[PDB]
């Protein structure tokens, strides 16, 4: 009867691999002066190896996982070569006549020890990565035999007390049919990989490695949360059928709108990622995004030290469109100028950037910007489902002037023998109280809306998103912002269009029932929030939420509206 | 058959005074070197007189009109003593060997001449005041006889081709039964005085002074726009009866609420002045204000180099309350922190002051400020009708916390044996889209609303009131702001309260029919706008305006809403 936390559901059958590591012996024997010069050379000679061996691991991470994991090694390597460590490690040996393995341990342990004093779980984990660098350094000076998880010639299950980020890079994903460890829990780096990799694995076993020997045959239920050791065929069979169900579950979920973004009583919404860069598509796919709800194109502009031309934009958009496969991306035209300047533009300062010459106000005062970009988006739409959406819309005037612009850019493309999706849908950010107010009018003029609650909150409450001194007044969960949200959604629906939401409220656990009840069609968020919200959605009853929403919309006070939400959560799941 | 522009309606009977002035002779005869030293002394000796005589006129203006007219003389005197004039006047005489009256004329004429090159009517008038200083200087060096309007021992009518601001100060208001001149028109300084003084007078006669001799008996109709010269008693009689009607008109208008702020079809609104300082009460009374709709207390705070204590505030408020007589003042608690900092507070900088720690957000983070002030207002309410109004309100939370505050401060006063109007009404600025959105909720909690459209526009459109680069987007006449205005007014009325407006829209000729049609109860503006708006109000039909308003509120476009307004003005007066 062994149970863990189960990080990924599924089933698997294979041999068990056990990572055994010998304890590192440290000699506290003081060294003589003649040994001072020799110990430094041993450290440099031992450090010389890890230098080249660490570099080899980096290259495997880049090809195996990508640049996201390749740079983490550079930080560890760059930190190791820090000139502060060279002087501090040598000084103790030269000054205290200590050994290199004992003196070096104090330096890396000293810094990591300072990090543990921190009262944050996020800073403590990084201290674990730093500690790992010094831990291996001691083995490197001694020249301890390394197992290396890359030397696997046969498929096996991976069992260990805990895995350090360094092992996950040089790990064979195809030869490992799963991962099992007794680490702390999801807060473990390897645990997150099981989720994104979508492979069965446990991390809270507690003491399975002490019960398993290498070459042991084990079957992972990852469904009943049980492990069978050398079990007959009656269990190897049950499991095999459990694995069948698992596979059918995929096959069914595989359907289009038949996704978890459905309440108990059958109400579906989209749930998507906001992104900045192709690189974010990875997190989106990892977290179960059904498409991209907001492609903040600014971020691509701050990914460069020059304004990206039509061609550079096109390429960037094309990549995204393609890295998204079948999925739709809502490409927002550029929003520079509140707290998001791009320095390379050298725009002049403003007294209130957030009430200033922002986003569309620029692209309309400098058509080359609007034109290059819209041109690029359109052209990229020849390569995947894209939508166009505009930021900082304030009037019907603005929308018509920009549609007219699209139509001009569309013809030019037609005339230059350049495909673009003629179906391409156009919408607007509703993130201004103006837009919210004339939502009915705007809804005739666009295909859709996405409510930017970060901004909407900001202007409706006149509280600067940046200003910590008044942060306590920044409440997107005000009777004032909610009402304006409702009013927008309703506008959508009255024209037979839809409203999504890319403001942070979409991703906020506390609004999910209200957003849902109020009929929001689409949620778009940081990818990392997709599962929390999906979970809430999948476990609500939609009808109940409507009732909730309605109540909340009548409250003159946030507190009073928080109460409704809470009594709901109490009574309803 | 002589007709002028009539600046003030009324009737008068009295003798005619004629201001005759001899032409100033200028000698272009070059002076010798021995005469250079003597001419400078003559200028200094002649300048010595005007120095003391100009100072005497200043003291008469202060006692006669007040500090508003006393400082204008200091500028003229300070400009005359400018060290640049001393060196430039002496240099030409010493360098060009010119005469003091001819050389001095070039210096003052030279600067005034540069001002005329300006293409602005407002800058040109000031050039007239500077020209006057040099014109009299020539008489002062020559020692020309001065008539002085203060030497009047008998009541007479004042007739002149044109009067310079200097004469208006040393003018006997009680001995002058009216003012008649052939100047340009209302753009004449003296013409404005007839309006504020409320005395019959003409400024566009054209050539009456050439037809009148001093000691002539004239009757001013100022009603039929005619002047009778030595007319029998049949006309001295008609006029006397015309004067009776005039007096009855006052008596009727005198009433109270039934004033000019009434549409043709009987709909009344209040029309008041926004003020900053007791000193503004004068302009308000001058321009026919029926009370004060917004007393921006910040302005009193920027009228000082220290934070005004409870006692200083009280005094300041008391004065206002009293300078307003029977009239109600809406005292807004302090609004510092957008474009209105007070430097003496040394508050820290903000990234977006207008979305920052503004107004009520301060007084709530520093109770001493809120307390002193509310204390002071309450106590001042023992001395005249005052209301309390709060700026930058965003939530029902804020209002309740502040009412609760009032109630505490009320008791303290009760306990310290300090009267305050127990009837004192409390309201809120609706100048946030939040407030506008929860207007229904807020309306239960306050006695009234005043819509701040400067701010409301700002946040609804996210356009900084300060930012000229996007000024073209600052449109309080958007379908978005108007709708929010309507929604607020309606909230008021639904609770049986009222909404006023102190934003600049109230004073904007183009909104007046809409504001009216939408049922706005109260308008408050710069005093100078009171008559334009009153005029529009008095000449509208209210029912028609409703229809107008309604139409305008359905337009998705400003232009389209401007069209309605225009076709109205065409067809309707």
């Amino acid at each position: 009867m062994i149970s863990g936390i189960l990080a990924s559901p599924g089933i698997a059958f294979g041999k068990a691999l056990l990572l055994k590591e010998d304890e590192i012996v440290i000699d506290r024997k003081k060294i003589s002066a003649d040994q001072v010069d020799q110990e430094v050379e041993r450290f440099l000679s031992g450090r010389a190896k890890a230098s080249a061996q660490l570099e080899t691991i980096k290259t495997k991470a880049g090809e195996t996982f990508g640049e996201e994991k390749e740079a983490i090694f550079e930080g560890h390597i760059m930190l190791l070569e820090d000139e502060e460590l060279e002087q501090e490690i040598i000084a103790l040996i030269k000054d205290k006549h200590m050994t290199a393995d004992a003196a070096a341990h104090e330096v890396i342990e000293g810094q990591a020890s300072a990090l543990e004093e921190l009262d944050d779980e996020y800073l403590k984990e990084r201290a674990a990565d730093v500690r790992d660098i010094g831990k291996r350094l001691l083995r490197n000076i001694l020249g301890l035999k390394i197992i290396d998880l890359s030397a696997i010639q046969d498929e096996v299950i991976l069992v260990a007390a805990d895995l350090t980020p360094s092992e996950t890079a040089q790990l064979n994903l195809k030869k490992v049919l799963g991962f099992i460890t007794d680490a702390g829990g999801r807060t473990s780096h390897t645990s997150i990989m099981a989720r994104s990799l979508e492979l069965p694995a446990i991390v809270g076993t507690g003491s399975v490695t002490s019960q398993v020997k290498n070459d042991d045959y084990l079957i992972l239920d990852a469904v009943n949360n049980q492990v069978y050791v050398n079990p007959t065929n009656e269990v190897i069979d049950k499991m095999r059928a459990v694995q069948e169900q698992v596979a059918s579950e995929k096959a069914e979920l595989a359907k289009l709108k038949d996704l978890p973004a459905i309440t108990l009583d059958g109400h579906q919404v989209e749930v998507c990622a906001n992104i900045g860069t192709v690189r974010d598509v990875e997190g989106a796919e990892r977290n179960g995004a059904e498409g991209v709800g907001l492609y903040r194109t600014e971020f691509l502009f701050m990914d460069r030290d020059a304004l990206p031309t039509e061609e550079e934009q096109f390429a960037a958009y094309k990549a995204v469109a393609e890295a998204c496969g079948s999925q739709a991306v809502i490409v927002r035209t550029m929003d520079i100028g509140g707290d998001k300047e791009l320095p390379y533009m050298n725009f002049p300062k403003e007294e209130n950037p957030f009430l200033g010459w922002r986003a569309i106000r620029i692209a309309m005062d400098r058509r080359e910007i609007l034109r290059d970009q819209l041109r690029a988006i359109l052209r990229a739409s020849a390569f995947g489902k894209l939508r166009i959406m505009f930021p900082m819309i304030i009037s019907v005037e603005e929308v018509r002037a920009l549609r007219k612009e699209i139509e001009i850019y569309k013809q030019e493309l037609r005339d230059e023998g350049k495909a673009f999706d003629e179906s391409i849908e156009i919408g607007v950010m509703v993130e201004t109280p103006a837009a919210a107010t004339i939502a009915r009018h705007l809804a005739k003029e666009v295909d859709f809306f996405s409510i930017g609650t970060n901004d909407l909150t900001q202007y409706t409450l006149a509280v600067d998103r940046g200003n910590d001194m008044i942060s306590h007044l920044y409440q997107p969960m005000s009777p004032s912002v909610l009402n304006l949200i409702k009013q927008v959604i309703d506008a959508s629906h009255a024209e037979g269009k839809w409203t999504g939401m890319c403001g942070e409220l979409a991703g906020d656990e506390r609004a999910t029932l209200l957003l849902l009840g109020m009929g929001l069609d689409e949620f778009s968020m940081s990818a990392i929030s997709i599962p929390r919200i999906k979970k809430i959605i999948r476990n609500t009853n939609f009808e109940d939420a409507k009732v909730l929403a309605e109540q909340a919309l009548a409250q003159p006070t946030t507190d009073e509206l928080m109460t409704l939400v809470n009594k709901f959560i109490e009574e309803k799941t």
